[PDB]
């Protein structure tokens, strides 16, 4: 369940990071201009980045915090308003959230690994209510 | 489900608070000792109280509410906070809310009407753990 996923995604966190950020990329390009540095860079190429990384297994860790303490895939509030008053996300809307878990359900629900798929749908779902309550438009 | 339940409920509000109520009673009747003139009276006898049903009603009006405001059967920290803090819960535990819910949940299962009862159990569950957050012994 989604409890043993944490745990798969934990155990080779920047592997899953990795994949399942590229994956929100892919599925919507447009959503690379927020990361001006990686931008005409091949997947190879961001991999050999350190940023590139460092970014992405700290945006999962995070992730993975969250989402270890919710209940029933209910994020607390307190978690919500983290992500909303980050400045990195200043310029984000719950649209951009919303796309993030729909490629994250695609690519867990595509892989060989067995995810509790339908509660990290539930889970973003959730997460999108909470970050609008926390004053993200 | 959940959500319909809450309607089925308030829909016949003061027949369904007695009858969960007095299936707690009977349950455990030692739990008599928390509230004045209840012990020594037959469910009759304590339906023609002049407080019983309006008490009672006031409980599950308000349990009514605390699942309304919950999320996927989670309730709101704010709720259990209220819950602990009222004067006329000082002397209880987390227990006390537990057994109530076994009660609640053993009469949704034998009763002819087709409620959630899985999910009442959740509830109850994630309400106990609400109160510990809260600081509930
Ligand atoms: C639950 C979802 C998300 C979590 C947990 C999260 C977490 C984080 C964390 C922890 C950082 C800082 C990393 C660091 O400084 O090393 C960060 C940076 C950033 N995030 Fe988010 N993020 C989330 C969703 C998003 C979404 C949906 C977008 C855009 C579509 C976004 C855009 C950014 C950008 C542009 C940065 C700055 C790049 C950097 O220096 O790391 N994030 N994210
Ligand atoms: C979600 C569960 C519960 C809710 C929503 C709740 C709500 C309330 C409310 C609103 C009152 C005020 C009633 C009035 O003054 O008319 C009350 C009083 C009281 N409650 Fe709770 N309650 C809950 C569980 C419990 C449990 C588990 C116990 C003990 C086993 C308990 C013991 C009392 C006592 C002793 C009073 C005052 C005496 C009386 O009303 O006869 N309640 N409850
Ligand atoms: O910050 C994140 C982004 Br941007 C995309 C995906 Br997929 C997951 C996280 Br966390
Ligand atoms: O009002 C309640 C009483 Br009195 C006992 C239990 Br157990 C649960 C509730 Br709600």
């Amino acid at each position: 369940g989604f409890k043993q996923d944490i745990a798969t995604i934990r155990g080779d966190l920047r592997t899953y990071a990795q994949d399942i950020f590229l994956a929100f990329l892919n599925k919507y390009p447009d959503e690379r201009r927020y990361f001006k540095n990686y931008v005409g860079k091949s997947d190879q190429e961001l991999k050999s980045m350190a940023k590139f990384g460092d970014h992405t297994e700290k945006v999962f860790n995070l992730m993975m915090e969250v989402a270890d303490r919710a209940t029933d895939c209910v994020p607390l509030a307190s978690d919500a308003n983290t992500l909303v008053q980050m400045k990195q996300h200043s310029s984000l809307t719950t649209g951009n959230f919303e796309k993030l878990f729909v490629a994250l359900v695609e690519y867990m629900r595509a892989s060989g690994q067995s995810f509790d798929s339908q509660s990290w749908d539930r889970f973003g779902k959730n997460l999108v209510s909470a970050l609008s309550s926390a004053g993200m438009k």
